[PDB]
């Protein structure tokens, strides 16, 4: 994947408090998004959700994410530029108290 596509994905991560790369048919994507929006009440305005299967650039974005953080699958979640990972990683951060701390400045 090109360095310019990698830069673009880094720009999206920098431009959005929460960034999620998703696909519309993916159950773990739905779990993660529902956790953010429904359970944790994160406003939609704080989050960029890319449904890669609905984007011509989706495969390139996924390839860029692999180059950036080594992760292969969606969902792929960032919060304030920190790579969180997938749904299991999000749920772990709930249990450690780290997610509440990461979200506090976003929600305040």
């Amino acid at each position: 994947v090109s360095q310019e596509t990698i830069k673009h994905v880094k720009d999206l991560i920098a431009e959005n408090e929460i960034f999620v790369a998703s696909k519309t048919y993916c159950p773990y994507c739905h779990a993660a998004l529902n956790t953010l929006f429904e359970k944790l009440k994160v406003p939609r305005s704080k989050v960029l959700v890319l449904q890669l299967n609905d984007m011509k650039e989706g495969a390139d974005i996924q390839a860029a994410l692999y180059e950036i953080n080594g992760q292969r699958t969606v969902p792929n979640i960032y919060i304030n530029g920190k790579h969180i990972g997938g749904n299991d990683d999000l749920q772990e951060l709930r249990e450690t108290g780290e997610l509440e701390e990461l979200l506090e400045p976003i929600l305040a």
